[PDB]
């Protein structure tokens, strides 16, 4: 009697490439590529477990651009430059970026503390600010190779900065290949999402917000996004075919978002299985065990993730010692294992690149201890998505209807509802009336609405600039 454990790490970035200048206006795709996107599947090289991954096609596009040397990244150019050639604006954006990440454990360098107490920086101090920002995002693989430079902590030269950059781009160049390798070796399944990570339920039927938040105000959806919804899925199938050689049979719905109509569309497009959130299941069915494989209308397989276990990694364990956190995690799986007489399937699903920056040492002590302890447990069998879809000694249930929602409170309020987010949908709706190319699909990505209508934060202007630029470009 085994507990079946399914890790599904979801990787995504919206398109930071501004369509008129061709410039990557934020460096987040680069920094999460060198820190997490290669290194997360790379754990499978050292640990005999199964781990699954989601790669959005818009993320894949940017990884390709960086890997091929075509990405003009404005922040990264400020990093690469000799400090004597830095513009005042570039120094300000460098300092701004440091302040934003300053309290995170991966930025725990004494020299960063010294430099941010300084009101004017010379060439050597700017070289340290540039290079330590690079090194703060160093992933597990290169933290071994670059350990001498990392322990330095200060006094970096342009030659050393350039060396780190060359190693980082080598990491990026091998990133798509290692997803292909762990997939071909059976160490994990790889899924994708509709192309630009949109909210498929809203594009299909904006009225589905009223299944959870009946009081919410939405704009006049005077155009249909239903065909655009199909296009996100179809284009995603094409990009996945290019990278991995098959049409995808697993998809992660952006924000875990599902509806009766969205599940229909996924089935119609040949998706055999997806996962969503436990809150959906609780909102939809009275007797709701998340340890079963569900069949929506006998059309498509649905797993409901263990929200508690997913939220321990995403939200709790960063503030713990690695050893305490893994003993807690295994202790919870043991109680699940001891709680039922059948073999439960336990889906752990969350973003794969966003939580580790808040852990000590980028979560490497935690994940190494976690994966080491998992592979020693005889009563735990980690599964690929393919193995979870096919496993016969697993309990099964049919569900006929779900309440539309997301894994954020089970509703859509993080992307629609208040004046400012609704203004984005107004802009999108008007632009869709006049759209002439697929940049309208880029503007349907969920990220733009997430950051809109929120307390002012540094760089929120860039997401707004990107969204409006994609909207403008879509109509030309
Ligand atoms: O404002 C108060 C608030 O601020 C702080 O949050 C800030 C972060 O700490 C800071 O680093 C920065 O966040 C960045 C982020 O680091 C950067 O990587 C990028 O985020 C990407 C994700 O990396 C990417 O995975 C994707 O995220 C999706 C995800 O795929 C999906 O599954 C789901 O979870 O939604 C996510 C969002 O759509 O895309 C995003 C970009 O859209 O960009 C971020 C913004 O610059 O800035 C944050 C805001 O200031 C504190 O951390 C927080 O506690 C404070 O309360
Ligand atoms: O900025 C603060 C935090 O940043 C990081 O958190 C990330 C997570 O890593 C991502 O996975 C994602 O979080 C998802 C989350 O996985 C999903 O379960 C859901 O979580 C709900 C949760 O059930 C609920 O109980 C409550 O705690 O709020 C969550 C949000 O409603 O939805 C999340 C949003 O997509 O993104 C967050 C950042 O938003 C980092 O890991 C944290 O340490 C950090 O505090």
């Amino acid at each position: 009697k085994k507990l079946f454990l399914v890790f599904w790490w979801h990787m995504h970035q919206p398109l930071y490439r501004e369509p008129y200048t061709g410039e990557y206006l934020l460096p987040w795709t680069f920094f999460h590529a060198v820190k997490d996107y290669y290194d997360m599947p790379a754990y499978l090289k050292d640990f005999e477990i199964k781990l699954n991954f989601n790669l959005t096609p818009v993320l894949i596009d940017q990884i390709q651009e960086y890997a091929q040397g075509k990405a003009k990244d404005v922040f990264l150019e400020a990093i690469r430059k000799d400090p004597d050639d830095l513009e005042k604006e570039e120094v300000e954006k460098l300092i701004e970026f440091t302040k934003l990440n300053y309290e995170k454990p991966i930025y725990r360098f004494e020299r960063i503390r010294e430099l941010m107490n300084k009101e004017k920086l010379n060439r050597e101090e700017l070289l340290d600010l540039q290079t330590l920002n690079l090194l703060a995002w160093c992933g597990r693989t290169l933290r071994k190779d670059l350990k001498d430079l990392l322990n330095k902590g200060r006094n970096y030269t342009q030659e050393e900065k350039e060396y780190v950059l060359n190693k980082y781009f080598e990491i990026i160049k091998k990133t798509l290949s290692i997803y292909r390798e762990i997939k071909e070796e059976g160490k994990g399944s790889v899924s994708t999402s509709p192309y630009y990570h949109p909210l498929i339920p809203i594009l299909l039927n904006p009225n589905c917000v009223y299944e959870t938040t009946p009081n919410v105000k939405i704009p006049d959806f005077a155009v249909s996004f239903r065909e655009d919804a199909s296009k996100h899925v179809e284009l995603a199938k094409e990009k996945y075919f290019e990278i991995f050689g098959e049409h995808p049979v697993y998809m992660w719905p952006p924000q875990a978002s599902v509806s009766n109509e969205a599940l229909e569309l996924y089935y119609e497009k040949g998706i055999n299985m997806l996962a969503t959130d436990e809150v959906i299941l609780k909102n939809s069915v009275e007797r709701a065990s998340p340890y079963l494989r569900y069949y929506f209308r006998e059309l498509i397989s649905v797993f409901f993730r263990d929200k508690t276990l997913s939220d321990l990694i995403g939200f709790s364990y960063h503030a713990w010692n690695a050893e305490d956190a893994v003993r807690d995690f295994i202790g919870r799986l043991k109680k699940i294992h001891e709680s039922v007489d059948f073999q439960p399937v336990v889906f752990v699903v969350l973003d794969g690149e966003n939580c580790w920056e808040y852990y000590e040492e980028n979560g490497i002590p935690f994940l190494e201890k976690l994966y080491s302890t998992l592979e020693k447990e005889e009563w735990i069998e980690t599964l690929t998505l393919e193995e979870a879809m096919r496993k016969e000694d697993v309990k099964t249930e049919v569900i006929e209807s779900v309440k539309a929602g997301t894994w954020f409170d089970g509703n859509f309020l993080k992307w629609i509802g208040n004046k400012e987010k609704n203004e984005y949908w107004k802009i999108l709706i008007e632009a869709k009336k006049k759209a002439k190319n697929d940049y309208i699909l880029v503007a349907e990505g969920s990220d733009w609405f997430w950051w809109q209508g929120e307390e002012k934060a540094p760089f929120v202007e860039v997401f707004d600039k990107l969204f409006r630029s994609f909207v403008r470009r879509a109509q030309e």
